[PDB]
């Protein structure tokens, strides 16, 4: 599938708060489709989708989320709570003069677009998430224990204390992204042993091989992007669990009434498909997609399957 | 009519040549409408149109033309010939992934969009010009004498030699724009006596009053923009008459077959309406608008009339 060369895109910049501007890349004409990447990624994680969606008749806006790339990265941890991130994305639409947009997200971006669907349905034409389920907030369970209930989320505790994960992730950025951006059968890390081993990579190769999913050039683009602001901003998306919990609780009782799509990846061992199994009860018009042989990095593991799923859904439920 | 605050726009940047990027502001959703300002102006000359068109259902892209504002201003005079300017605007569309756009232009921007219609009709959904007629190139008359045939174009000779006009226009930028941006009944200069008086302003007030059309704040925005790159780039649009002549001649014999709109201003004493009187013969589907009591600065003299004319035409002949 056709990918993207970064210097041949149109780059757009929108100021949403005094010291916060969002960067995005824009390709195509038609209904506005806003792509929202996950951790720790980039607008460029959508490189295989951007030209495909544009060619299918859509105006694509691929975000550098707050903390990433060319977008502003405010220093405060609480600027990356889900509530401020959504309200900024509404201002984004406001300043662009868009009444609504289709929202498609992956990982933390997928969490974001569900909350945009839940609290700002008037502004979301339709919503799709890759891997990330929508699970109503449990007003009786704190976020801390719901992590301790599943050892797979052990790495999110390691991510909590500022500066600890930043040092590991920034010590060798090429090692970082070659160790992360891998297919499930190629993985070189266990999210289980992280807080017991003292880090994500301490048992991983120092000179990791290059995944079949990516080139050295594509790795070096991510590396370039993260020299700009580092990992604090991105990691901060994990450091608002209790804030995000309380805000999510303020919604309870309402369904998402807009067209929706949940895409599951069969070998995402963290965002496993079954975590999504009763979303229909909260999202009446939910349609599904599922990708076999697909790990966590959905857009680059299986670009063609993603493109097909998205375009079929956009043409039937977004126009 | 609703105007624009510059810090609350979405700003877009597209690289079209190695050292040339075009800046534009983008508001709204719908068919792409590209606004192209004249001399010596800015995307901000369209401030009264941008929100009105967006509200009517159009995606507005208001350009900072090459040499202006936040767009690149290459040093070479021949980079501002009409041929390079159009081909760059095609690349603009290419890099944005737009198959076509409606093009609307004023003064030199209006000249540009006619040539985009003439040589790139496949890329122009529809075309409109304010004040600037389309007059087929006369392959038997050089541009120099066709100026000497009408003393009104005397100032274009004064504009020819690099550095001469730049010094006058840059010596007091507030004086420059308050002396230029005026209604016809308020004008303080004669384009007739310029090469005989030795300049545009030498007989004009040193502290000119402020036109009823503009505020001090709006003057200061233009002033800010022109501190960036000065007047050489903009003036260079006038310094390619023979190049533009030869290229225009290479078209002769073809009509503009796409939907078109010519808007005349009754008190534009340079781009007078009669200069447009036989465009129908070269442009079969041409529709007209005409604004009484309107000087050269069409968008800010008579914003409401402009908006009405444009939106009615866009809705009937552009969709
Ligand atoms: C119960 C649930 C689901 C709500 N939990 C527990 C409590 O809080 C978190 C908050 O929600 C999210 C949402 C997305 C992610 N994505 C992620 O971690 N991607 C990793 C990138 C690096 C390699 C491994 C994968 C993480 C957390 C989730
Ligand atoms: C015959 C014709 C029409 C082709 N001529 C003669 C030969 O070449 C020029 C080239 O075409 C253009 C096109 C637009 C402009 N606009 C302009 O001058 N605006 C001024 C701003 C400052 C105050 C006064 C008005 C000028 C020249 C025109
Ligand atoms: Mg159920
Ligand atoms: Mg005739």
């Amino acid at each position: 599938p056709t990918s993207c060369n970064p210097s041949d895109m149109s780059h757009g910049y929108v100021t949403v708060k005094p010291r916060v501007r969002l960067h995005f890349v824009e390709l195509g004409s038609g209904p506005a489709v806003c792509l929202c990447h996950g951790f720790p990624e980039s607008w460029y994680s959508w490189r295989y989708q951007i030209p495909a969606l544009a060619q299918a008749g859509y105006r694509v806006l691929a975000m550098d989320m707050k903390g990433y790339g060319e977008s502003s990265a405010p220093p405060e941890i609480e600027e990356y709570c889900m509530e401020v991130l959504c309200k900024e994305m509404v201002t984004f639409l406001d300043k662009l003069g868009l009444s609504q947009a289709v929202f498609i997200g992956h990982d933390w971006g997928g969490m974001l677009v569900w909350y945009m669907a839940l609290f700002y349905p008037e502004r979301v034409r339709a919503v799709a998430s890759l891997n990330t389920p929508f699970i109503p907030a449990n007003p009786n369970m704190s976020p801390l224990e719901s992590i301790k209930a599943n050892p797979v989320f052990d790495y999110q505790l390691y991510f909590q204390e500022p500066g600890v994960a930043e040092a590991e992730l920034e010590q060798n950025l090429s090692r970082t992204f070659k160790s992360l951006f891998r297919a499930s059968d190629e993985s070189v890390l266990s999210m289980h042993k992280v807080c017991e081993a003292g880090g994500l990579f301490v048992n991983s190769p120092e000179e990791p091989s290059l995944s079949r999913m990516v080139t050295e050039e594509e790795i070096q683009f991510y590396v370039q992007q993260f020299k700009k602001s580092g990992f604090r901003g991105p990691l901060n998306w994990y450091r608002n669990m209790e804030r995000n919990w309380k805000w999510a609780c303020k919604s309870l009782g309402r369904k998402i009434l807009i067209p929706a799509l949940m895409v599951t990846a069969e070998k995402d061992f963290v965002l496993v498909p079954q975590m999504s199994q009763h979303m229909e009860d909260w999202i009446p018009h939910l349609k599904r997609g599922h990708i076999e042989d697909c790990g966590h990095w959905t857009q680059m593991d299986k670009p063609t399957e993603v493109n097909q799923i998205l375009i079929k859904w956009l043409d039937s439920d977004a126009r």
